[PDB]
């Protein structure tokens, strides 16, 4: 196994201690807790015959001072290291509810508190040991890179990494104004995904609502829709063969339906914090689904800042959705309102542990005061539960309720026709809205074919596999990182570009500075344009 890299950061034994020991140090100093960690553990006289075989490497206070005394560390990570192994087999082996379980949390979030500063001195990251959640006895480490320049190890989530973005490989902070050179701009931004009138309008809407608050925490927000497509919903089997064989509805129901995130900027760095999947039932759909839109699926992690804008910017997006699909022309809405089933997230992999979902009534109320904003708002007209709105329209037969792609309803109707029904609507009328919000529908906005967006499933599986954790502020950072190079770089989209002034195919063109999407001709405009 050959090696190289020439300008090594090595550190020589006495230069570790005198950096590292303040660390071990302020563990000692911690009386009780210390105790049992200042001497290798030993069986015999605590009455744990079992211990060996289960902490298979045992650590100490005293075998770290001694390598560190000796000198037997080469780098300061395989100190620290260590110190998390002494930590790991105490909260192993050891019961939650024991006491020295407890002593040893204490000495880590010590540790934690004093080893970060110095390891960032020596030029690392943090000094934490991180592994990705539990999938499907052990665990999945967090990844490391190496500064072409140090040779230093630190966590890539911690840096923030990625090759394709910057392919001439990781090199340190300190090294880049070392180097007199900045980092090259990572433009894979959610603020450079493909925009679009859907998400502008939402992104424009909630900002300077944000504006008029005037939190200093906050940043700015990026509204993109990442995926639009042409589907269409069958009629599940039973039903149809009650109904269509008849000539009463459709066999199938065209809709067309998008998925669109939020972005926030926080450290400077995007943060995907809000996603959603609607689908949009236009004009020429058959009844009974014309003209109407169903919010299908809704998740959030809660890292925007701040928390108390938090939710209101949610309603923000929702109601900013309804006021743009109502002026193209749809004209009812459609929420279900139901919370997670089992740990199920909806879009994003794996939540804070410390977020928590909601009961159902929470989550109506919520929505409940979500509408109440736009009605107040005059943006939609009316709202009611089903019920208050099925037997107000005196519906009678299953073919006029509006039937979707994985909705509740058509599946109670499916399994329904072996075996009543307007009671098992009665049930569940708190958690199905119906928004009224007041000519063909025509939708602006181009198709994106995104496969990673197209459904819910695609982007969790491919989270499961790459661990994009949502579960904490810098994991998220990192998450959306490599989402946002996902979307960028592996969509299905190819572009041809067009004069803007003569609808001809171009090559070169002249970019102006000040259109979103504007591209002039040199057949030639007032701005200033550069060439493209
Ligand atoms: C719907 C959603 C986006 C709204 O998030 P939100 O605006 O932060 O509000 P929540 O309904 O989560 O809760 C708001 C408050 O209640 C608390 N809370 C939430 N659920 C709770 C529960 N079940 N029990 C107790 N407290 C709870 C939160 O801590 C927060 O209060 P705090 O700041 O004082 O601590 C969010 O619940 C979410 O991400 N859900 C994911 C799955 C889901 O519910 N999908 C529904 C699709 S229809
Ligand atoms: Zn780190
Ligand atoms: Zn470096
Ligand atoms: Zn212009
Ligand atoms: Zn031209």
């Amino acid at each position: 196994m050959g090696s190289s890299q020439p300008r090594k950061k090595i550190f020589k034994p006495e230069e570790l201690r005198q950096a590292l020991m303040p660390t071990l140090e302020a563990l000692y100093r911690q009386d009780p807790e210390s105790l049992p960690f200042r001497q290798p553990v030993d069986p015999q006289l605590l009455g744990i015959p079992d211990y060996f075989d289960i902490v298979k490497n045992p650590m100490d206070l005293s075998t770290i001072k001694r390598k560190l005394d000796t000198g037997q560390y080469q780098e300061p990570w395989q100190y620290v290291d260590d110190v998390w192994l002494m930590f790991n087999n105490a909260w192993l082996y050891n019961r939650k509810t024991s006491r020295v379980y407890k002593f040893c949390s204490k000495l880590a979030e010590v540790f934690e508190q004093e080893i970060d500063p110095v390891m960032q001195s020596l030029g690392y990251c943090c000094g934490r040991k991180y592994e990705f959640s539990p999938q499907t006895d052990t665990l999945d480490p967090e990844p490391f890179v190496d500064c072409k320049e140090c040779g230093r190890k630190m966590h890539q989530i911690c840096v923030l990494h990625y090759d394709i973005i910057w392919p001439s490989g990781f090199v340190c902070d300190n090294c880049l104004k070392k180097t007199g050179r900045p980092r090259k701009e990572n433009k894979f931004s959610a603020k450079r995904l493909q925009t679009t009138r859907l998400g502008n309008h939402l992104e424009d809407r909630v900002n300077k609502f944000l504006r008029r608050q005037n939190h200093p925490e906050a940043g700015e927000v990026f509204v993109r829709v990442v995926a639009s497509s042409d589907k269409t919903v069958e009629v599940k089997p039973g039903m149809k063969s009650r109904f269509v064989d008849s000539g009463e509805m459709s066999e199938s129901f065209p809709y067309r339906t998008k998925a669109l995130f939020a972005f926030e900027e926080i450290d400077g760095v995007d943060v995907c914090f809000f996603g959603m999947h609607v689908q949009e039932y236009g004009s020429d759909c058959p009844p009974p689904n014309t003209r109407r839109v169903y919010i299908s699926y809704l998740d959030s992690i809660h890292f925007f800042r701040p928390r108390c804008l938090c939710t209101a910017v949610y309603h923000e997006i929702l109601i900013g959705y309804l006021e743009y699909v109502k002026k193209l022309g749809y004209v009812t809405g459609h929420i279900w309102a139901c919370p997670p089933s089992e740990g199920d997230d909806y879009i994003f992999h794996c939540h804070p542990p410390d977020q928590k979902i909601p009961k159902p009534k929470r989550l109506q109320e919520w929505f409940k005061k979500m509408l109440d904003k736009a009605f107040a708002e005059r943006i939609i007209n009316d709202y009611k539960d089903i019920f208050k709105q099925a037997n107000e329209d005196r519906l009678t037969s299953a073919k006029e309720l509006p039937y979707f792609e994985g909705d509740f309803w058509p599946n109670v109707l499916e399994e329904s026709i072996k075996e009543k029904l307007y009671a098992t609507m009665e049930k569940h009328k708190e958690v199905f809205f119906v928004i009224h919000l007041h000519p063909p529908i025509v939708d602006p906005d181009p198709l994106l074919s995104c496969d990673l967006m197209d459904g819910r499933d695609a982007f969790l599986t491919l989270a499961r596999d790459k661990h994009w954790e949502f579960s904490s502020l810098r994991r998220s950072k990192w998450s959306t990182l490599c989402m946002l190079v996902e979307l960028h770089t592996q969509g299905q989209d190819r572009f041809v570009y067009t004069c803007n002034e003569c609808k001809h195919h171009v090559e070169t063109r002249w970019h102006c500075t000040v259109c979103e999407d504007y591209d002039l001709c040199i057949n030639c405009h007032t701005h200033k344009m550069v060439k493209w």
